[PDB]
């Protein structure tokens, strides 16, 4: 399958691709304000995610730190990144479907579109001001709105048991965005879509 991943931001992101053990494709690349990255995502993935990561400094081994989305410092990356990360979630070629969202559950940094580029389905979007108008106890001081989860670390943020509900927190995420993922046990915003399709991941796609 092939990802688009287009930066329509003003500001240069680092862009990163994983399934948590692995890169998809070559894992990560800069992305200058236009410009667009096509990757080959395996048929079959379980379990991807595409993110945006911003301030980031390399070495010239791809080696360095981002203050959002870092995946162990790495440029290409194998590991899922450090919140908050606004998150296109997507497994291929399940059972002859494949499945997409966004999530905040993460937290969020950059806004996304994430949309099919072949018939059969419709594409997600959070692009509301999450930054701007994050909770004060939320706000990542290098940047971006970070979940409940990540700052309290409690079993109700992070649904530890398996039975939590909606909270405080979880609702600012929803009202914002309520096409994206909010907690662990929000109502699915899943999108079906047939068995390999492609797709593009736009940030900042009201830019």
């Amino acid at each position: 399958a092939t990802f688009e991943i287009v930066n329509r931001c003003s500001y240069t992101v680092w862009a990163a691709a994983s399934k948590g053990d692995a890169a998809l494709d070559a894992g990560g690349r800069q992305l200058n304000s236009g410009e667009s990255w096509t990757i080959n995502v395996e048929p079959g993935t379980n379990g991807g995610k595409i993110w945006a990561r911003t301030d980031c400094y390399f070495d010239d081994s791809g080696s360095g730190i981002c203050k959002t989305g870092d995946c162990g410092g790495l440029l290409r990356c194998k590991r899922f990144g450090r919140p908050p990360t606004t998150l296109a979630e997507f497994s291929l070629n399940q059972y002859g479907k494949d499945y997409i969202d966004i999530s905040n559950i993460k937290g969020f940094n950059v806004p996304m579109n994430f949309s099919p580029t072949t018939r059969g389905c419709r594409g997600v979007r959070c692009a509301a001001d999450i930054v701007g108008q994050c909770p004060a106890k939320l706000k990542a001081p290098g940047g971006g709105c970070n979940d409940a989860c990540t700052v309290f670390q409690t079993s109700e943020y992070c649904c530890t048991t398996g039975k939590c509900g909606p909270t405080e927190y979880s609702r600012f995420f929803k009202r914002l965005c309520p096409d994206a993922f909010s907690y662990v046990l929000d109502k699915p915003t899943t999108v079906t879509c047939p068995g390999s399709s492609n797709y593009r991941v736009t940030f900042c796609p009201t830019a």
